[PDB]
């Protein structure tokens, strides 16, 4: 049944901004920021973009993290379709992160966002407390897929077209996984290109899971922002992405 698969990254985060003022992560969990306000305008720009879609989603799945359910927000308000939370598309944290953060429940978040996210969608992959490899987290990505597909079409036979709103790693990992390439260490072609994961960037794959193949009909589009694309990154890169480390990488050198 599902044949459309659209997969965007969150918008602007609030520890880019180059001075501040910071805000502290509205659930006091690690590393949960909220979007700066220039990430709150890419993802209503992502919202107009994907209501002009002749093909929109029919239901969102987003990481439980704060920043991918803001990002999200305006799109369900746009289309009102359904918009459920599935831990196994959370970020990326490497095993010798010094905390390895753990999301919000759907109970706290839900304060956060009232009536926004359906409640009774469980996990189809619980990311590791201990942090993942690079080898680990595409791993769990390629778990993912199967039990996730299986679990949306099963109890939503009738819904085609899905949209995934999650991280720069775990998005393309889940890309990657896609297409069946063995990483997400390595371009998707000849011309050495590779999946696009700017901020609020989205991507769009088409059409017994295993055995399906996919197409990526839309690489990490971000023309419809009006800054374009901002802090693209791929596992190539050494830093997680949108980290501290990441961010002043980029600001020393530019």
């Amino acid at each position: 049944a599902i044949e459309n698969i659209y997969i965007a990254r969150h918008g602007y985060r609030s520890n880019w901004l180059p001075k501040g003022p910071y805000p502290p992560p509205p659930t006091g969990i690690d590393n949960d920021v909220p979007l700066s306000e220039h990430g709150v305008e890419q993802a209503h720009e992502l919202a107009n973009y994907i209501s002009k879609l002749d093909v929109k989603p029919e239901m969102i799945f987003s990481s439980p993290f704060y920043r991918c359910l803001e990002t999200s927000k305006p799109t369900v308000e746009a289309l009102k379709i359904p918009l459920y939370v599935d831990r196994g598309v959370g970020e990326w944290y490497k095993p010798d992160r010094p905390i390895i953060p753990e999301p919000a429940t759907h109970e706290v978040m839900s304060k956060f966002f009232p009536s926004m996210i359906s409640p009774d969608w469980e996990p189809s992959i619980i990311p590791s407390n201990k942090g993942e490899t690079e080898e680990d987290i595409f791993e769990r990505c390629h778990k993912f897929w199967p039990v996730f597909i299986d679990r949306v079409e099963r109890k939503f036979p009738n819904v085609k077209t899905i949209m995934i709103v999650t991280h720069a790693a775990t998005k393309s990992a889940l890309g990657m996984n896609l297409l069946k390439f063995s990483s997400a260490k390595e371009p998707i072609d000849n011309k050495g290109t590779f999946i696009r994961n700017g901020s609020c960037a989205i991507d769009k794959f088409e059409l017994p899971f295993e055995e399906r193949e996919w197409k990526l009909t839309m690489n990490g589009n971000t023309s419809f922002l009006t800054n374009g694309e901002e802090m693209n990154w791929t596992f190539m890169n050494a830093f997680e992405a949108g980290s501290d480390a990441d961010i002043k990488a980029r600001r020393a050198a530019e």
